[PDB]
């Protein structure tokens, strides 16, 4: 090849341009996205049962439909949530891998089984079954800003308009309204009814009656009369369309002949479906639609698409409405992305910067300058064709391929440079000849070095897609990068470089550059002798090198490992949770104290505050809310004290104060689905049918021995709901009987009026939408109240409530759990400080067994997610090193010499420790591939030391000590080239800021630390390594002086 | 022990063992050799 294309220069940029025409597509055209997808499948099952208690909810719903659940593959564990808004949540969680579209069908499958045992208005309700992460991936606000419409208009407009369209569009998983449809709202008047002989049930049955679509066929009707000419459709009843139809409805006409019209035991009028979800923008009246992303789906194509159909609905908007974009997740996802474009221009900037200060001539440094965008854009184009995506780590791949990219193409420039710059051949052949005697070592030497990278793209489970993607970039691109110095780096060689001739390397003809030449020359000599007094040295060098393994080994386990670190991602939310019990107007005074700090204490950072009463990260509830935070951009926002972290804890320091109510501001983790890493996620279960009161006691006794260990065990609480005081009602049958009361009046009765009850359909404005009937308000606020209402005995006679029930205060549970089918509560908790999650989760397994008979317990969440077998890097790590050390005997053909290779590893290890211990950072995700990159690249610096040192004792037979000086710095002037151009290379990712800067900033200073350590080092050590070694593995009848 | 009946020990398994039997990794369908508890209403139509 290399002297195929060196006769073919055009041929050889034929294949670059269709190498980087491959590429420019696949960037055009690639997913883009922060991470490969990690987070396991979810599906999950939603109903709604009006008026419903939890425990009605939980045994009429829940464990119907748990029940159900069977002969589903892939399931790892299944919850769910019944609560006192008579609203149920079954979550079902799959394996990684699960198709999600196939679960939701296996899911929706055992439903449908259930569903006919449901009651009917549950049914009625719609039950929904949905494939989605459980995070919002934005909210779309709307309001109006001539203050021209009502929260409620605002809400029923989005609910009539735009919600549908944005449910049906691809990679939307799931639809929240922060607001409510209209219903046709008939409110009832209980001293009306009981004053025309009148109850719910004639209300309900008059509705039904005449608010009603009737089919009546035609006039002219097939099969018709022979000779008929007429045919029409026939029309009778229509659904009602307005508040003034209902009003009239006829409930029945009286002795005297008077009317009893609907409106006259009722006030009528549009309103919400409900009225618990109330959203204001900036302390503005406002709706919303909280979106979430479809499982697996691209969350930048998908905000895209719904971008796209929010403008197609813009135009037709009443006057003053406007949308407004109070938390999106995504446009973090694309700007970060994009800053690490930039910092690779700039890093290929940087590198051309330093190949121009050392290698004097601009064609020669245009060489590898053209290389790395052939090889990069290539690279891309591998992606493609093995579906990745373009992500945080595809991307920090790129760069960090910079290094090992450039050292193939100056190998072969440099070559050539002094082929011509010591003996006198033309360009042409002497790439020919230079290409002719490294193009097996280019070739070898990218085998061993993709062995560093190779056993990594075996991680297994949710971590494995992450170095994986990191681990086949690299290679993908030193690949390639042999392919190029094999097809084009030559080619260009033989028609870019001047010829030379004469022993030449040139001082005197320019000014600045011709001195540095002079500098660095007496500098190689004040180095070379450097290296022979720490030569006669060897004893004690060797002792140094056992000191940096010893700090190394030290500094390792001192620092502190996680997984992911937390960006800013320029938004967040703040949780509003106050006590069950606690009513609408308490949340919203709650709401309004989150909404003014930051409108008014963090003026230079927020943005906006979309806040949410009445839904919650939980579901619904009067006594539960959201804030959701847009932040000014990153470039506003300097310094540690304006980021996300730094306000989140000001903001729950401040919101402490608080009374009656938990408030805190977070950041949302990384990723989501693994947890602050302290974190662990608890279930307590009812595993003997012992029931929620011996279930709480259980977990109380859990708790408090949990809080007399803080040592341990910090901030371990219950996730869930206490118990509240119940309005207990007993119907009494005898006496019902006896009055001639029916059971099912007495249960609607009851129902309609203090729960409500929907009825059926009517049309709004060309809208199919419900009708709903219930008390007036002031009707169903006290206990005395239930004796106002009346039903209709058989006889006709109006019976009080009073006349056939009793009540007493009870206590019972607004949110009853169930995990795995089974009773329990999720205990949530962290690790005390210096503490690992699993001592913490040991020391809960052990209070946990001494805990009464009958409760078990189990981890699920993030503490299932890491008992999953995660900690394999070590076993990688050793695979990896034995493959290096296999591969480097193959190249040297020595079992022995490749340890003079491999003693150079701590040296920048200790480098990376360092530079992490001192800026603080973590042993994460960004610290195990950086240090891989500095690992490699250290490597093929010792690497082309010991090929000169083992050439020359081989090729021109001269003796160890002194063919090692020749060899030595022979490779100085390439070493510092390589390495001070992919230090500077590098060095955008450490001083950046902005957005990713988190990410940047920590595979930045792990790289940069390693590599000036691992090269200062080796240079001195490298020669060490391999007088050292070549003694202690003998052949007793050389050293001095060969030839042959 | 004498404790349990026969009705008694298909009683526990569907209330307690099947349904998560049934949920576990790799098991298609699960058919109980007995039958779960109902409340039996047993008519005596004389005194009907
Ligand atoms: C040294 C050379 C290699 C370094 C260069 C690599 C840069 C990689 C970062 C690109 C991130 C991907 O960003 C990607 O950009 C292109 C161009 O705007 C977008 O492409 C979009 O606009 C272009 C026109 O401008 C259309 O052809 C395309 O239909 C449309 O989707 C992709 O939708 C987006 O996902
Ligand atoms: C060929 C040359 C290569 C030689 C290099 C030898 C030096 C060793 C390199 C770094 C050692 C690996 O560092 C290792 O990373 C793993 C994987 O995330 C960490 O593992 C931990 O990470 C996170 C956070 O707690 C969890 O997801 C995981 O469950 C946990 O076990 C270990 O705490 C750490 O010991
Ligand atoms: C050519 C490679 C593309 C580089 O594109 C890069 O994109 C970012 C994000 O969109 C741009 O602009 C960025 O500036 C500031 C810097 O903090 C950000 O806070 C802001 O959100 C963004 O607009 C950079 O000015 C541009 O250099």
């Amino acid at each position: 090849m290399p002297n195929f294309f060196i006769d073919r220069p055009i041929f050889a940029w034929v294949i670059a341009i269709i190498i980087m025409l491959a590429g420019g597509l696949a960037i055009l055209k690639l997913p883009v996205a922060q991470y490969p997808t990690i987070a396991p499948p979810a599906v999950t099952i939603s109903a709604s049962y009006p008026g419903a208690d939890a425990k009605t909810v939980q045994d009429t719903v829940t464990q119907v439909i748990e029940q159900n659940m069977n002969g589903i593959d892939n399931l790892m564990y299944m919850s769910s949530n019944s609560d006192s808004t008579g609203t149920v949540q079954i979550t079902l969680t799959f394996e990684s891998g699960t198709d999600a579209d196939i679960a939701q069908v296996q899911v929706q499958n055992k439903l449908q089984l259930a569903m006919p045992l449901l009651p009917q208005e549950v049914q009625q309700q719609g039950v929904s079954v949905e494939k989605s992460s459980s995070s919002f991936l934005m909210v779309v606000g709307v309001i109006n800003t001539d203050g021209t419409m009502t929260q409620e208009d605002i809400s029923d407009y989005v609910a009539a308009n735009m919600k549908d369209a944005i449910s049906r569009t691809s990679g939307v998983g799931d639809v929240q309204l922060f607001g409510s449809q209209y219903a046709m709202r008939i409110w009832m008047n209980p001293n009306e009814l009981n004053k025309f002989q009148l109850t719910p049930v004639d209300v309900i049955t008059a509705i039904k009656a005449q608010n009603a679509q009737v089919a009546a066929g035609q006039l002219g009707g097939t099969p018709p009369v022979k000779g008929q000419q007429l045919n029409a459709s026939i029309i009778a009843q229509t659904r009602l369309t307005s508040t003034e139809e209902f009003g009239k409805i006829l409930l029945k006409v009286n002795q005297d002949g008077s009317r009893v019209l609907l409106r006259d035991v009722a006030k009528i009028e549009l309103g919400g479906e409900n009225y618990d979800i109330i959203a204001e923008f900036n302390g503005q009246p406002a709706s919303g639609l909280g979106i979430k992303l479809a499982t697996g789906a691209n969350a930048l194509d998908t905000a895209a698409a719904i971008r796209a159909e929010l403008a197609k609905m813009e135009p037709f908007f009443p006057s003053g409405l406007k949308i407004v974009y109070p938390y999106d997740t995504t446009p973090f996802v694309k700007i970060s992305i994009h800053e690490v474009v930039k910092t690779l221009v700039e890093a290929i900037i940087l590198v051309f910067l330093v190949m121009y200060l050392f290698l004097q001539n601009f064609r020669a440094t245009l060489i590898p300058t053209i290389a790395v965008p052939v090889v990069l854009l290539g690279t891309f184009a591998v992606l493609a064709a093995f579906g990745f995506s373009i992500n945080t780590l595809t991307m920090f791949g790129m760069v960090l391929a910079i290094g090992l990219l450039v050292d193939d193409a100056i190998v072969v420039v440099e070559n050539v440079e002094r082929v011509m710059a010591e003996e006198g051949l033309p360009p042409k052949e002497a790439t020919r000849k230079s290409m002719g005697q490294i193009q097996g070592a280019l070739v070898g030497i990218a085998m061993v070095l993709s062995a560093v990278f190779v056993p990594m793209a075996f991680f297994g489970g949710s971590t494995g897609a992450i170095y994986r993607q990191f681990s086949i970039t690299i290679v993908s691109a030193m690949a390639l990068s042999v392919l190029v110095a094999l097809i084009l780096t030559p080619a260009l060689c033989a028609t870019m470089l001047k010829p030379i001739a004469k022993g030449d390397h040139g001082e005197g003809k320019k000014g600045f550059f011709g001195w540095f030449n002079r500098m660095f020359e007496k500098s190689t000599h004040h180095y070379t002798d450097s290296v022979g007094g720490i030569l006669r040295s060897t004893g004690r060098y060797l002792v140094l090198y056992l000191i940096i393994v010893v700090g190394m080994a030290y500094l390792f386990v001192r620092l502190p490992s996680s997984f992911l670190p937390d960006e800013d991602q320029g938004v967040f939310m703040t949780m509003v949770q106050l006590p069950a019990g606690a009513t609408q107007e308490r949340t919203q005074k709650v709401l309004n104290e989150v909404t003014h700090y930051y409108l008014t204490k963090e003026k230079n950072n927020v943005e906006s505050v979309f806040a949410v009463n009445g839904f919650g990260f939980a579901g619904r509830g009067q006594n539960t809310g959201i804030a959701f935070v847009s932040l000014k951009d990153w470039a506003d926002r300097p310094g540690e004290e304006n980021k996300v972290e730094a306000i989140t804890m000001r903001a729950t320091r401040a919101f402490s104060q608080i009374k009656d109510a938990m408030v805190f501001a977070f950041n949302l983790p990384a990723i989501v689905e693994l947890g602050t890493a302290t974190g662990f996620d608890f279930e307590l279960i009812d595993q003997a049918g012992l029931g929620h009161e011996k279930l709480t006691q259980a977990r109380n006794q859990l708790l408090a021995e949990a809080a007399k260990h803080p040592d341990m065990l910090t901030s371990v609480r219950p996730n869930g709901l206490e118990d509240t005081p119940q309005f207990k009602i007993d119907i009494d049958q005898e006496k019902a009987q006896a009055l001639g009361v029916s059971i099912n009046d007495i249960n609607t009765t009851l129902g309609a009026a203090w729960g409500g009850s929907y009825v059926n359909d009517f049309i709004d404005r060309g809208r199919v939408k419900k009708v709903y009937v219930m008390s007036e308000a002031k009707y169903r606020m006290l206990p005395d109240d239930i004796g106002d209402w009346y039903v209709r005995a058989a006889d006709g006679q109006m019976v009080p409530f009073s006349a056939f029930s009793s009540s007493r205060w009870e206590y019972g549970s607004p949110r009853l759990e169930r995990y795995n089918g089974l009773p329990s509560m999720e205990i949530l908790g962290q690790a005390a400080p210096g503490k690992s999650t699993g001592e913490a989760m040991e020391l809960m397994e052990q209070l946990a067994s001494k805990l009464p008979t009958g409760v078990g317990y189990d981890w699920t969440g993030m503490s299932y997610q890491e008992r999953l077998s995660g900690n394999q890097a070590p076993s990688l790590y050793a695979i990896s090193l034995i493959v290096v050390f296999l591969c480097l005997a193959a190249l040297y053909e020595s079992w022995s010499i490749p340890f003079s290779v491999m003693l150079v590893v701590p040296l920048g290890v200790i480098g990376a420790l360092l530079a992490a211990t001192f800026r603080g950072l973590t042993n994460d995700v960004y610290f195990q591939v950086g240090l891989l990159t500095t690992i490699g690249l250290s490597a093929k610096n010792a690497i082309l030391i010991v090929e000169f040192a083992k050439d020359l004792m081989d090729k021109e037979g001269k003796g160890l000590i002194e063919a090692t000086l020749d060899a030595v710095r022979m490779a100085l002037r390439p070493i510092l080239m390589t390495s001070l151009a992919f230090i500077l290379g590098v060095m955008p990712l450490v001083i950046s800021t902005g957005a990713g800067s988190g990410a940047q900033n920590a595979v930045g200073t792990g790289v940069m630390g390693g590599m000036v350590t691992a090269t200062v080092l080796a240079i001195f050590f490298v020669p060490v390594f391999f007088v050292v070694v070549r003694r202690r593995f003998s052949r007793k009848n050389e050293d001095i002086e060969h030839s042959h």
